[PDB]
């Protein structure tokens, strides 16, 4: 069993580039994430991974913010009835609004589909350490891997990785619990990718020799 | 100004086959080619170079093969330490005591007045880094802080650029913690056949971005 995790980038360079308004880009955003969350069931993942937003990522200003929030709803409210949605994350950056729309979604998903969709809203590795730490301090005589791993953002190790839109960096998105993941990258815009990018993609992820250290 | 550079050597055992020697050959070409690179960040004014030692990991390896490694990169810091500031972190409980004893000594005998500084990470695991954060200010403290965490990390300061050659593109439990900002660089170039025009085109390619 291996599961998936997307890191989407390039709408505004893709709205520039089709002489489109941001908007229309982040709807054109909404279907390829359908279709991306549909090429991943096909694919045997048991997990789909969508990093939806860094802490940093809410200092834009409240109309992109809004626009952002809205069309990665809109993922959800599409495919929300045929598999298991949750989510996690920075939670207390996130408006109110969008917590309560996604809460709804997932207690409306199918909980026993053996598929997830999970977003990560308000990723950042030391936003993630000082919430775990100020949810545990002073209550437990140490901290141990297991409790780690079941308060972590991403709730399991990420095998896959992708990060379209031609950035080699992880930004906040590294997931904590993730040491062997296997990471893609391609200068591919994300509204650009095809099924057989993806494919392509898998290819390269899947001939890799997973040591793991030894 | 600060400025740093991390470096994840990779590929020893590849380059053994492909040369047809020891293991043991193939990480003294690491050594030099550690001096090497040492020598190289300097030159290009990075202020402190980190080196990813080993992974937890790593040290579930063979006896044999762990004496190796750290033995290597213990003679990189046995031939550098006089004229460099040298320092390291990580999970020391793990590192087998004899290499940490040496290793000690000479950090506190390095050159603490260089403007340099190369700095060994050993041990790395992000869970374990947390693990041992928590355990330090668990009840000792009214909330955990940015800056704390920031001065309890194994990397104590934002790494700049990332540098992994050997083919692998994945961070194998060397992921810094505190540097959001890193931009990383993956060739697939082994380390012992890194040459410095390798090592400039990196630098070209992530100080462009
Ligand atoms: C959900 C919220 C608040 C923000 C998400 C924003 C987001 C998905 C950013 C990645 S795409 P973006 O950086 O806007 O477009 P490019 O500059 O990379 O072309
Ligand atoms: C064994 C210890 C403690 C440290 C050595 C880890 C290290 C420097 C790995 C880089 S080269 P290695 O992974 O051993 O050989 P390849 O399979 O990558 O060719
Ligand atoms: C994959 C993803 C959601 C990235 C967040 O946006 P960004 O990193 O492109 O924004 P910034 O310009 O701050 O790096
Ligand atoms: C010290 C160092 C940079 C080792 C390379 O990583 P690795 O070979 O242990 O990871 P993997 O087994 O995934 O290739
Ligand atoms: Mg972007
Ligand atoms: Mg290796």
């Amino acid at each position: 069993m291996t599961n998936l995790m997307l890191l989407p980038d390039g709408m505004r360079r893709w709205s520039q580039k089709q002489g489109i308004s941001l908007d229309d880009s982040y709807a054109a955003m909404t279907d390829k994430l359908v279709e991306f969350t549909g090429w991943a069931r096909e694919e045997g993942f048991t997990t789909f991974y969508v990093t939806v937003s860094s802490v940093a990522n809410y200092s834009r200003s409240e109309e992109q913010v809004t626009t952002a929030m809205n069309a990665f709803t809109e993922v959800v409210r599409r495919c929300h009835d045929t598999l298991n949605f949750n989510y996690s994350g920075t939670l207390e950056v996130v408006p109110e609004r969008w917590l309560t729309e996604l809460e709804a979604l997932r207690a409306k998903s199918d909980s026993q589909s053996d598929f997830t969709l999970h977003f990560i809203m308000g990723m950042s590795l030391a936003h993630e350490v000082i919430g775990i730490f100020n949810k545990f301090n002073g209550k437990i005589p140490a901290l141990t891997e297991e409790l780690l791993a079941a308060n972590a953002y991403v709730p399991e190790p990420v095998d896959f990785l992708i990060r379209p839109g031609g950035h080699v960096r992880m930004s906040s998105f590294y997931p904590l619990m993730s040491p062997f993941a296997e990471m893609y990258f391609c200068p591919t815009l994300l509204n650009d990718m095809t099924r057989a990018d993806f494919d392509v993609a898998l290819e390269d992820l899947r001939e890799r020799d997973r040591r793991y250290g030894l």
